[PDB]
């Protein structure tokens, strides 16, 4: 007998952008978005679980949170610039979601990073600098190339959109991921 397989059309999407060089799963999230913070322990599930050779990353997306969206992706690729996500991942999902506080300025938004013990002097450096914004414009590039309509997603090799609803069980879910990672 042959195994059944996932199925294009119910299980993914074949998306118009370049399949990536080498197994990669993105997730699109935004920090202002709450199904995307109660996804936060299946991701490190899926984290855990993935193949070696496998990366993981977050791309965060500016179009929540107003006239504050492009600046909470700057403070998302500050965290990545930083090499603070461990830390500030949560506290930010928290600010918003628990505390209920969300930044309403810039100068809000760093004092968060403060408040946490982030440098002042490395975060003005890293958040206004060029690393972060080579990071937020392939956000938002690749968002659009990838003709995404919402949060959270997750692409697997750069063109492979998983359809979340699709899996009857987390189980399956992390099945069709490991799956998808083996496609060109």
């Amino acid at each position: 007998s042959n195994a059944a397989q996932f199925k294009e059309g119910e299980h993914y999407q074949v998306l118009k952008t370049p399949a990536s060089s080498s197994p990669v799963v993105s997730e699109f999230f935004s920090f202002y978005c709450p199904h995307c913070n109660t996804f936060e322990p299946i991701i490190a599930q899926l984290k855990q679980q993935l193949p070696e050779g496998a990366k993981f990353q977050k791309n965060h997306v500016s179009f929540m949170g107003g006239n504050m969206g492009q600046a909470m992706s700057k403070a998302y690729a500050t965290m990545i610039a930083l090499e603070v996500e461990d830390k500030m991942v949560p506290v930010m999902f928290n600010r918003i979601h628990t505390l209920r506080k969300p930044p309403k300025d810039e100068q809000e938004l760093r004092q968060i990073f403060l408040d946490e013990g982030i440098d002042a002097a490395k975060f003005d450096a890293a958040y206004n600098g060029f690393a972060v914004d080579s990071m937020v414009h392939r956000f938002d590039k690749q968002f659009q190339d990838s003709g995404l309509t919402g949060v959270p997603a997750v692409v697997v090799n750069n063109r492979y959109l998983v359809q979340g609803q699709s899996a009857k069980s987390l189980d399956e879910y992390f099945d069709l991921v490991n799956y998808l990672l083996t496609l060109k």
